[PDB]
């Protein structure tokens, strides 16, 4: 079964999701001399005041904080979106290292770490039937940096160890999820897919340029999650990260002069 591993990892993805190697995969490098000021774009609208989460989860590759998505309480709409979009989930990515972790890169920079708020456009209804839509979600990816400490992020460091084995999960209410956003909302844009299986090309890719800060700390509470359940032989969940992908026929659009 898939992971990140030499014999389960992005490399071997293809066999059982042969979209992997298609038209629009996720992650891409952002090269920034050659993405186009794009005028006709629209802010960010990221409207997170009424959000409601739920719980906070091992899945076996990442851990994900889940939100009520029944009504619009916490929604992304504007940019390049049309319509409205509902947050499900926020996940991370990361390295072992500092020097790797993100998905996307800037210039060929890794990222210590990636946060994607992942969104599904409210006009298909559900999650599982925007996946097979070509503008079915909207992911908010947010850089990780390594210096000071970012508050917001501290109450999701605190109940990691609670969650350490795949198929753990706890209540995890009243986050706030504004506490994640850097200051400015200047954007880069693509069309693009999940990064895990299946590998859905159904993401409009939304990646601010303004990194969070994050602190030693609180990255290395990430990296004493575990891949494997409880009574399995511990390996460290580090490297969860599928490598930058071909552009292809693609243009990746900035928000900003
Ligand atoms: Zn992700």
């Amino acid at each position: 079964h898939w992971g990140y591993g030499k014999h389960n990892g992005p490399e071997h993805w293809h066999k059982d999701f042969p979209i992997a190697k298609g038209e629009r995969q996720s992650p891409v490098d952002i090269d920034t001399h050659t993405a186009k000021y794009d005028p006709s774009l629209k802010p960010l609208s990221v409207s997170y005041d009424q959000a409601t989460s739920l719980r906070i989860l091992n899945n076996g590759h990442s851990f994900q904080v889940t939100f009520d998505d029944s009504q619009d309480k916490a929604v992304l709409k504007g940019g390049p979106l049309d319509g409205t979009y509902r947050l499900l989930q926020f996940h991370f990515h990361w390295g072992s290292l500092d020097g790797q972790g993100s998905e996307h890169t800037v210039d060929k920079k890794k990222y210590a770490a990636e946060l994607h708020l992942v969104h599904w456009n409210t006009k298909y209804g559900d999650v599982g039937k925007a996946v097979q839509q070509p503008d079915g979600l909207a992911v908010l990816g947010i850089f990780l940096k390594v210096g000071s400490a970012k508050p917001g992020l501290q109450k999701v460091v605190d109940v990691l160890d609670s969650i350490k084995t795949e198929g753990k999960s706890a209540d995890f209410t009243n986050f706030d999820p504004r506490g994640l956003l850097p200051e400015s909302l200047d954007y880069w844009t693509y069309p693009g897919s999940l990064t895990t299986p299946p590998l859905a090309e159904c993401v409009t890719w939304i990646v601010l340029k303004e990194p969070i800060s994050v602190s030693s700390e609180q990255v290395l509470k990430f990296r004493k999650l575990n891949f494997n359940g409880e009574g399995e032989p511990e390996e460290l969940m580090v490297d969860n990260w599928r490598p930058a992908q071909p552009l292809k026929n693609r243009q990746i659009k900035a928000s900003f002069k």
